[PDB]
């Protein structure tokens, strides 16, 4: 509770509607062992680039990697060719452009990259950015508007380190079947941070950027969490709640009332699933200390958000079922690695580099496996009945609805725009539609967001 919070600095067109965002290693420091890190426009992380809808930028991104990579928007319903998916290659010492047209609602969606069965490794070496879109609907609801004082990103990630420091991944047999998990718990790159925040509201832009860690926020002492968006944006209005669950790659907006000067911690509480609740999660784990001060803030929280379009009616869609599965030489040859690791622990609360997949077929890239209708709605049924593990599987090109989550309708707070959902040996549909094309040369990816799997199968291309 010690380092104050980082804050990603706000990106913005230049004079010529340009934005420059540059891939390269550095050096972060994590409790006092210093480690090779990647970033966006410095050494970890990213910066923030702000959105307006209705106006088009263009990004010129270079990558001063030595290895290639690919630049992803997640949640930007976008054309493909720009939608940065593994088609997307961006040389070493290589510059590439997209145009991005915003045409969607204001929400916190990010950035990190999707490489070729390396997407886990990239982004636990450091990259991930966001991106803040506005409108003009959410700009006259007066919510707190500050960004770095009383709106706030918090993205929140778990990271393996060496003994010599350096960032410990493996792409392993483990790793492929449970996911890359670590013992250090990050907030905008720093251990346990504190950030100043002022009476009245606070606003908490909500990222899991774990490879595989699902998370579940509250407060040490128990005040609410009012929930004003999800993945794609504004609810209709805020749900209030004691917890809140955050799968990989979700997003949550929060407001949390600042009251009385006593300082308090955002947590994250322990989780069922696989490998998760090894100590030091087995228990509540603080995020970051949040320490009240007495400086101006006008935000607030309104009755009333956004209305949404109503769920389409289900007669005449098309249906596309996703059986999502795992090998289960890969499920038992994981789950004996994590044990022997492990221990008892483990459970509280064949080449296996193809072993995860959709359709029984692990990821290939020249061959998508569908054709998506363009401007109509669907109903994707993604099933992972058949194995036990978590699957937040993710659609690019979209924000769909949740019409059915693992088996009941979604939660109040998730069943607004949403661009992830949760398969955990059930069922779940969504009402998915693609306002943009995808050409089997930028193809469109959906997948699972524990990127082990991803990387190991659990993908698949699509056209629009
Ligand atoms: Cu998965």
């Amino acid at each position: 509770e010690r380092p104050t919070l980082p804050i990603p600095d706000l990106l913005t067109t230049d004079a010529r509607n340009r934005i420059q965002l540059t891939i390269g290693a550095g050096q972060s420091t994590f409790g006092g062992k210093t480690a090779t890190t990647w970033g966006y426009n410095g050494n970890l992380l990213g910066p923030a680039v702000k959105l307006q809808r209705g106006k088009a930028v263009t990004v010129d991104i270079y990558n001063q990697l030595t290895e290639e990579t690919t630049l992803h928007w997640h949640g930007l319903e976008v054309p493909g060719e720009v939608d940065g998916g593994p088609q997307g290659i961006i040389p070493p010492g290589g510059k590439r452009s997209v145009t991005l047209n915003v045409d969607q609602p204001a929400a916190t969606c990010w950035f990190h990259p999707h490489q070729h069965g390396k997407t886990g490794r990239q982004v636990a070496m450091g990259l991930a950015g966001l991106v803040v879109i506005e409108d003009d609907e959410i700009l006259k609801l007066m919510l707190p508007k500050q960004w770095g004082i009383d709106d706030v990103p918090v993205i929140v990630q778990d990271k393996k380190f060496s003994a010599d420091g350096q960032i410990d991944y493996q792409l392993d047999v483990m790793t492929a079947a449970v996911g890359w998990f670590g013992d250090t718990l990050l907030t905008n790159g720093a251990i346990y941070p504190q950030h100043a925040a002022p009476r009245g509201w606070l606003r908490l832009r909500l990222l899991n950027g774990c490879n595989a860690r699902s998370l579940n926020f509250a407060t040490s002492d128990n005040r609410p969490l009012y929930v004003i968006a999800s993945d794609g944006g504004l609810l209709p209005e805020p749900v209030k709640v004691s917890e809140l669950p955050v799968l990989m790659g979700e997003r949550f907006e929060v407001l949390v009332e600042v009251n009385d000067n006593k300082p308090f911690d955002l947590v994250t509480l322990p989780v069922s699933q696989m490998g998760m609740a090894i100590a030091p999660f087995d228990k509540p784990h603080p995020v970051m200390r949040i320490q009240p001060i007495a400086i101006s803030a006008s935000g607030a929280l309104p009755d009333t958000l956004s209305s949404l379009p109503a769920l389409p009616s289900l007669e005449g869609l098309t249906v596309r079922k996703l059986q999502l599965s795992m090998d289960p030489m890969l499920d038992m040859m994981g789950m004996q690695m994590l044990m022997e690791k492990y221990g008892d622990q483990a459970m509280a609360g064949f080449d296996f580099h193809h072993a995860n997949k959709i359709n029984g077929q692990a990821f290939d890239m020249n061959k998508p496996m569908f054709a998506a209708a363009k401007g109509q709605y669907e109903r994707w049924v993604i099933s992972g009945v058949g194995d036990m593990m978590l699957h937040p599987f993710h659609i690019h090109g979209t924000q769909f609805r949740i019409l059915s989550e693992n088996g009941k309708p979604p939660a109040a707070h998730r069943a607004g725009w949403k661009d992830t959902v949760k398969v955990e040996g059930n069922v779940s549909e969504v009402l998915v539609k693609f306002n943009h094309d995808a050409p089997k040369e930028h193809a469109y990816m959906a997948h699972c967001h524990l990127l082990e799997h991803e990387d190991t199968g659990m993908m698949l291309g699509f056209t629009v």
